[PDB]
DNA sequence: AAATTT
DNA sequence: AAATTT
DNA sequence: AAATTT
DNA sequence: AAATTT
């Protein structure tokens, strides 16, 4: 199995794995069942903001997720990567759906890591049809709107159900050294989550996995396109 | 008196003031009695690095401080900078020396400051004669060798006691806002610190303060330009 | 008198000073009277976006003015900075009205300046708060109003007032140029929203370089664009 | 064929097929014959650095070579890089040797593409480590010696073998212009020494941009730089 | 998040 | 750049 | 950090 | 750009 570290935004509860009753944020490490999980207001239809963290001084992942004039939810856990990913990754944003559904949008993405200096930086504002830059996995696409589509939405601009999508930065990252002083990352993205439904499922995560990753097969669902089990 | 937070490299203890017996780093909030030190194996004659980072998420301001081939020193403390800071600020590095002296020679130094977005940042990798977006206090000049001398040096290179200046950026610097979603600032600088004596004092700082901060007059050797006093 | 290099957003042909027949970009070495002029289609209550560029090799001056969906227009002019600018300067944005008017609304602003090793500066302005401490506000310029910098005199509702000059500039130096360096360059954008109830709007924006210690010409309104004392 | 822009350090005067009769650099589009060059004062066992800059403004590609307190070596062509690379590319480092040799080591990389909102893409290695998985490296190439990354062979006592060709590419495509961008922009840096025993050091090292699938053409040692199948 | 069961 | 060919 | 005092 | 002066 792939080595998996993420942040969900949870859109639906799956209290049989250990979700809370409600939409949370979530950091996964190496499980679905989150290590630590925040409430989350989802605002069905709002362009929201998702900010990153993490540094190898005080080893704290940290998320914060918001929408404009609303308070924000934040999680944060006290986890050293050195000991969980190896040494290069990638990173990524993947979505899924499942019995529910919602578009699962990305408007925008930025990200970057720096060890001590090596740097990486990139920013997406827009998504074209041929993003050379991106390995679209499962149902993923770009162009449409200038956006990024994580999960299957049909030609009338309705969600499906049961999809899944990932879209990976292409370049390996350097996300730790053994001889690094300082390593850090941070990462952005712009997100717009639509259901007609009553209720919206499954959720975005952005993680970072071994080079290799793909999506583990049947990871629809409450498995966010990240694992291959509810473990 | 001042606002000040600074992260202080400690070459000189002083343990009538609270100072462990050994060089440190220590984080100051409003006070030359460090709220947390580390140890710190200071280097007579070898280039140092130091680096500052805080974020509006974990409210916890680090340093590291390190020398090729060695191991760092790290230090920590939990604060809310919006509890403590004006809303606007200057930078700076501070220096000073006592009865006993030490080169406070800064190599480099850049910062940068992001409010959710507005940004600042500035590098210094060398200062000229003329460097009109620094403030210089005290006995502090630039255009020697393309560094910042903090303290009084004589013409045959020999570092003066009782000796503080202070170099600040020229522009106010927006440190956190009630409206931000996320708030971080770094620095980073380069330092060279010589004594010819079998001890050095008394220590550089990085500071952050009210934007119209002066050298408190008295402030050399255990005050470190930053404090009137010892409480 | 001040040392001035601008970048101007020209919204009114002033014909005796040596502006063209229409709305025009033009670059603007210590004169109002450009040394290079294109036509811009101003697009009247619509957000525009301003990118001008410089660097100590190619020593060309260059803007691109554009609005979403529309053709921009783009004006460069050779010129050697070393022997125009001090070698520390103070950059901003001003803008003036006079018999005309438009509100001269600035949405946005960053800069970046590199000297090659390397010393640099950068800032990004996407809000302006009420107090906004990094900034020198002359004349009529103030901040806070629907966090967007106002250069103008604008009124409760948003209308603009004639005879109006305002400028914003950035309160740290800025080291230009210097004999000793390989490569220097900057970069500066700014999005900016022009609205006028007249037939002719007046009188335009500009990004400026100039001496550190710069402040609106007396008189300056009007087609001097808060920049230049006469229209030599 | 590739489709090649490059930037060469051309440490050995090819006469016969166009290079001047001494050291240069020069800017190569589809041909190693430089469409523009510039004499270059090489300093065998020095640092050096390079600097390559191009924006969609002014459409012209300029480059800096320097080491320190000496003068600089500059070069410029106009060229439309829209109308010559394809929209997506690949960038990377390239150097040869052939009868005679240099060591072509690069201590320090960086790059930044930005189209206009905004598209960017920075990368910076100041240090290679042995396994540097976000560079694809071709023929000779080699990183983690000293930290450094050897375009082309040496020894273990770190002395530079003829007949060698290596290129180091940034892993990840790079979107270098696009129809409905306002502005497109690139820089690249390196850092460099060039190394040799030899009366005359050969044969140089070059920044390129190529076709995603770019390989060093077959026989492309020497005066190929390993960028171009022939001479032409 | 709202019924339906123990 | 230096030697050799024409 | 190394003496000098309780 | 439109009106008025020369
Ligand atoms: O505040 C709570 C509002 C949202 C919950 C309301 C509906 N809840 C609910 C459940 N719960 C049991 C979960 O099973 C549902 C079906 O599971 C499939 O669909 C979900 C969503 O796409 C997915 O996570 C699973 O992996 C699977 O594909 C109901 O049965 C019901 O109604
Ligand atoms: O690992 C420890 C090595 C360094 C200490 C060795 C010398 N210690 C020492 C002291 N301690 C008492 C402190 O007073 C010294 C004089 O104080 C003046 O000088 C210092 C240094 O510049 C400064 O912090 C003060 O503010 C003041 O200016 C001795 O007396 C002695 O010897
Ligand atoms: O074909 C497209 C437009 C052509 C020109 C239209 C101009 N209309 C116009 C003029 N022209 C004379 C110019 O000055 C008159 C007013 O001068 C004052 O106002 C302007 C604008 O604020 C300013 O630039 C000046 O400095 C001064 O304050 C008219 O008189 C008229 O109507
Ligand atoms: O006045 C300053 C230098 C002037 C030129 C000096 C050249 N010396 C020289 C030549 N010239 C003929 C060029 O090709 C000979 C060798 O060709 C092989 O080696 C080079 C260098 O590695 C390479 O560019 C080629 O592609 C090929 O591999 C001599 O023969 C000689 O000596
Ligand atoms: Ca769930
Ligand atoms: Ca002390
Ligand atoms: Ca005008
Ligand atoms: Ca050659
Ligand atoms: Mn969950
Ligand atoms: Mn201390
Ligand atoms: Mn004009
Ligand atoms: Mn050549």
């Amino acid at each position: 199995a792939d080595t998996i570290v993420a942040v969900e935004l949870d859109t639906y509860p799956n209290t049989d794995i250990g979700d809370p009753s409600y939409p949370h944020i979530g950091i996964d490490i190496k499980s679905v069942r989150s290590k630590k999980t925040a409430k989350w207001n989802m605002q069905n239809g709002k362009v929201g903001t998702a900010h990153i963290i993490y540094n190898s001084v005080d080893k704290r992942l940290s998320a914060v997720v918001s929408y404009p004039n609303a308070d924000s939810a934040t999680v944060s856990y006290d986890v050293d990567l050195d000991n969980v990913l190896p040494e290069w990754v990638r990173v990524g944003l993947s979505a899924s759906t499942g019995l529910y559904k919602e578009t699962n949008t990305i408007l925008s993405w930025s990200f970057t890591s720096k060890l001590k200096t090596n740097a990486l930086h990139f920013m997406f504002n827009q998504f074209s049809k041929d993003q050379k830059d991106l390995i679209l996995q499962g149902d993923a696409t770009t162009g449409t709107d200038g956006n990024l589509e994580l999960t299957r939405v049909s030609s009338n601009g309705s969600p499906q159900g049961s999809s899944v999508g990932r879209a990976l930065f292409y370049a390996p990252v350097h996300i730790w050294e053994s001889s690094a002083v300082v390593a850090s990352f941070e990462a952005t993205f712009t997100f717009l989550i639509k259901s007609p439904d009553s209720h919206p499922a499954d959720g975005i995560a952005f993680f970072i996995s071994n080079i290799d990753s793909s999506i583990p097969s049947g990871s629809t669902g409450r498995l966010l396109g990240l694992f291959p089990d509810a473990n």
